[PDB]
């Protein structure tokens, strides 16, 4: 089975997404910092990383990181906020989407299948 | 250094715009009213930057694709009328390094495209 990580302070957030992706074949697990992010991703194989965007470029520089250290694992920007250049850059820095929030559970079952083969 | 900007659009207005937009301050710009033009250009001369309309969906896609294939220190950006969340990931993805909404500010343009030289 797939497993697919939100990298969120906010335990709704995971929620939501768990809600969306549970009963379709899909494993979500929380990490609610970088660091702990970093800890699942060198243990086990996570498919999908949403990380959620809005400040700066050290969301940027998350996005780049996990990318280099883990080119297997797919990233997706998760945010409520969104502008132009919020998008252009996080897909420059490697995220493979952009989702905004609040969203529907089956648009982003969707978008998560596309993603993962 | 002039920079060279080829506005690859069927528009001239937007032709002109980008020209009115860049000229008084050192870009040298030229105008492909079609993807046959803009090559003949490429294979010519080199092009700082190009602005690629999107309206012809997949295939300006597969133009960007192509000229940053071809011409990888070509840099490209994209012109639209409509703004969309995924024509402007799918732009990026294609190798665009911005997407300017059409009509366009003067003032604006030349500040992106001066972002877009530097780095």
């Amino acid at each position: 089975t797939p497993t697919v990580m939100v990298v969120d302070e906010s335990r709704i957030t995971f929620l939501a997404v768990k809600n969306a992706l549970e009963k379709d074949g899909f494993n979500v697990i929380w990490a609610k910092n970088e660091q702990e992010a970093f800890t699942f991703l060198r243990r086990e194989k996570i498919d999908l990383v949403f990380v959620d965007v809005f400040e700066g470029e050290e969301s940027l520089n998350l996005i780049r990181r996990i990318r280099e250290e883990f080119p297997d694992t797919k990233v997706a920007v998760l945010s409520a906020y969104v502008d132009k250049d919020l998008i252009i850059n996080s897909v420059k820095a490697g995220a493979v989407d952009y989702i905004l929030k609040p969203f529907r559970l089956d648009y982003l079952l969707e978008r998560v299948k596309k993603i993962i083969s």
